[PDB]
């Protein structure tokens, strides 16, 4: 594949990727158990605890009423004085120290009830997607973590990945998995993941090419070839990526997409320029211009090009049939009718919670009497 | 394009679309702080404030990690009765008093651990997919209002939008953002967001075109044309949509993909028909139906139609090789084999919380001896 | 259609697949209410009340502030022992007593702010989609489950569903809903939800076709074939998946995307092998092999293949083009360049809370002092 020769044929060189092709998964099997085991002094923490088991029901009862409805296509003088001490130790005795007895036990279960929540929150984190869609869920990061043990040397090493292919397949969400039985009394999840074994094809690069419109003789043309061609070593081919997952850096196929190239075709790739069948623009529209990268390629030389806040028209020098335009005059370019903006970069901001401060503990003093019993010994 | 021409080729209209051009996002930065600044008698909260930060560091440890493995990848008498008093006291000032004391600041921790929970929460819901997938997530409206400052004049005005992008825009989920760099121990995720750049092509109207069987001179024949065409003004070109983000109002390519047509083509959109490959049915299957928001096209005059729960059979008129279904009759079809509902109206629900009632706190009574005293003094 | 032909022409048969035509939606409004109803001694629970209707808050404005931005695209000695005794029953009465009775209350509100966090998680699971996203989100299970008062069987016979298309709608995300109004003091959602009526063509039926490499007089040649073919009963069709949603089961469209089959094709499918255009390979790269469920075909004839692990090469014992490869020999299998692993087996493991001890709570002792008392009487 030959670009200089293509350039001038209106053909400009577009995006690069890799080729892989995909395979069976490999399947492992985890449990998440949502209620935890408390125990301890039950009769303290009891109501707390029947609350949550309420709260982890109302979650998975949908789940198993799902799989049950989809079961055939789920997978798998001194006197007077001792009266009155008698009677403020009975108020002490009978009313103070019951209710503050009880208090203890409130707090306790208090503290269990706090637990617990969070201990939710961190399921509905990890495993949140598997609860919500019991069939085919995109797997989080957090659950893969636990499912390696959080190793992610061995993680590749089992998986036979390099991190080129734990960050696309990441990007992609190719980590899938489904829920295959639950126990609501229990509090149990059966979690099925299921994590893809990509093949590499040596050397199998993509090249995306981008025709524009450019002049020649006279009148417009547009030369016409597959957006996207193969080439391994020197040999090319077709391919058909509209059944394919497209990442930044690869092409990822279930099956070997490509197929026989004409010899007509290879020889424009090659730099023949021959045929190329090139058609005439009549009553057509056609683009003028190519966006790769945030790079913006046009025919200026057939349109009207403009900078803008420059205010300043765009202008080619010949000898080619494509210019790029520069990005460091202005953010908007006008091309034909159409304006185009880049990307600038915004200002830096932050999310967070407003600073919070304590008061003190309402505190008790001591009752001190000392002086006053000293006096009357 | 004239299609009171090609309604009598077996060619309905379809849905129309405005035609938009992807370019590079706009990048905006923002950090996520998921441990609060609480300060003020750390001595009295330290303990909730400990066990909440063990659930942070539980969800981020996982983000640091996959990080770490993708380094390279990731883009950026009197004695005797005081002696009873005095024992009194004791057991008060002892037993009683500490306890009181230790429940106040069990209160103060607890409330602060149901706080801190919270808190979590809000963020479990803004910036839960950034957590659970630290490379390509949706970004949700609660982040982005965030980065705004609860501002949408400022959004749209600063991207350019009109109430028509924003809405496409979220309806595609064309906001992402990653996860650049986190530090487990401070509990801050660094998460950059892109907002994509959309560019309309001024008149530029995708058609969707919809060939169904008709009878001629004899025997059955279907019209071949592309099922999308573009036109802006008064020119006619192919697009190739299979690539493109198709919502409800508008396709949205990256790059331009107007290709264009031929002469023929052109001939029979406009109204010649004098070509317009039509070809035989001798042995293959075709289409009878076509559906548009609803509505019910059919070739009722080579097939059997019937309106079903009305028991009544559908006729054709001549005139016409299609005729449009009226949904006011019955909200069942029966063309040919093919049973077709129509999307009915089903009553509306609630979801709640059942109503809570509290009881009353225990209330101690106050220790009344006024009228005994009285009578010793 | 007839395979066995088609075998010795390097055309491999792939997976199978159902045939739908997706309709209007049937719709469902349903109410959410985020702010539970709780009363009762209000001056007790007011506090943890007040913030949790800040968290509600928080969540819900920006849906608000999005929705009105989008207004015009949404849808819808007796004296002094009597003063110490009077003195101490003052410290009782005016510290003790009135700290106790606020720990009570402070008690029931933390207990109420449990509960309402609690409640939020509930719906943050089932209905976390809608409020992340106002615009196009898919519907969890919790919702279909409320939607329908927890009765699957009423969820199938209103919507004509059999156990089947509920699997493969789950699976593909099919049921999809948007909020249409919001009110934020109130703690309201509106949320409309979109069911999906789908159709099944009678007997239609379509079949992958895998084309690889092949030897013939001499040279190497490859088959051209559609990728997919329909057949219903005698008939056959091209069809164009590419605009269309794939599950393990069936290919669901909108319309119908069957076209005529030209002659020479249906001759190979239905067995002729006169014409089928063949391709020379001369400078192109093209496939050895084809997978299908796990099962790896290849042309081992042409190119050298290889048992991992067994150190075994592997050959064909003639009268075919195309060999099958055993799994049970090796898991990782070399074609040509090319490693093909198979999904292997990982073992079980789980994901728990640690298990949690509680210890019991400070218990006041009884004041006992009749045994002093009997001695001063
Ligand atoms: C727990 O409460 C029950 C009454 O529901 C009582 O019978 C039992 O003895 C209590 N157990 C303890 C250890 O307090
Ligand atoms: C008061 O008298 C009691 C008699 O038992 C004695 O124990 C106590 O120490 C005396 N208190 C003072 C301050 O002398
Ligand atoms: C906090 O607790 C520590 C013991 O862990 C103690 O040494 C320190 O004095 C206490 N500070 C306050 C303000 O109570
Ligand atoms: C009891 O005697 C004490 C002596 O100090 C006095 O202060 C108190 O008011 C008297 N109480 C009554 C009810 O007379
Ligand atoms: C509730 O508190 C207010 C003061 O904010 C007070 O006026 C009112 O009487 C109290 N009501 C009850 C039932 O305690
Ligand atoms: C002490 O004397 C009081 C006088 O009212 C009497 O009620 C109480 O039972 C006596 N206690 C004992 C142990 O005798």
């Amino acid at each position: 594949l030959h670009y200089d020769s293509l350039s001038k044929v209106g053909i400009i060189k577009g995006l690069t990727y890799n080729y892989k092709i995909k395979g069976s998964p490999s399947t492992k099997l985890m449990v998440v158990k949502l209620i935890p085991n408390i125990d301890g002094v039950r009769n303290c923490t009891q109501k707390q605890f029947d609350e949550y088991k309420n709260l982890v029901k109302n979650v998975l009862e949908p789940v198993k009423l799902a799989l049950n409805a989809m079961l055939d296509n789920v997978k798998s003088a001194n006197k007077q004085t001792l009266a009155v001490i008698d009677t403020i130790r009975g108020e002490i005795n009978n009313n103070i120290i019951p209710v503050i007895n009880q208090l203890s036990c409130d707090t306790i279960g208090l503290s269990v009830g706090i637990k617990l929540t969070q201990y939710y929150s961190e399921i509905l984190t990890a495993f949140g997607p598997a609860l919500q869609n019991p069939v085919n869920t995109r797997i989080t990061i957090q659950a893969i973590s636990s499912v390696f043990n959080r190793n992610f040397d061995e993680l590749l090493k089992i998986m036979g990945y390099t991190s080129g292919d734990l960050y696309e397949i990441l990007h992609s969400g190719l980590i899938r998995g489904n829920i295959i039985d639950v126990d609501v009394e229990a509090g149990y999840i059966a979690l099925e993941i299921e994590f893809p074994n990509l093949t590499l094809v040596p050397n199998a690069v993509v090249q995306e090419l981008m025709p524009i419109s450019y002049n020649v003789d006279g009148d417009e043309w547009v030369t016409l070839v597959p957006r996207f061609v193969l080439t391994r070593t020197t040999l090319l081919s077709n391919i058909d990526t509209s059944r394919c997952t497209v990442t930044e850096s690869s092409v990822i196929c279930d099956n070997d997409y490509a197929l026989p190239m004409s010899y007509e075709l290879i020889g424009c790739l090659q730099g023949d320029t021959s045929k190329c069948a090139r058609e005439k623009v009549v009553s057509s529209y056609v683009p003028r211009f190519a966006l790769s990268d945030g790079l913006v390629y046009a025919n200026c030389l057939n349109t009207i090009c403009r900078c803008m806040d420059t205010d300043t028209p765009i202008s080619q020098s010949l000898g080619t049939t494509v210019s790029l335009l520069d990005n460091k005059k202005c953010l908007v370019y006008q091309v034909g009718d159409i304006l185009i903006s880049v990307g600038s970069y915004l200002g830096e901001g932050e999310y967070s919670a407003d600073n919070v401060e304590l008061g003190p503990p309402v505190v008790i003093d001591k009752i001190d009497i000392g002086n006053q019993l000293a006096g009357i010994n």
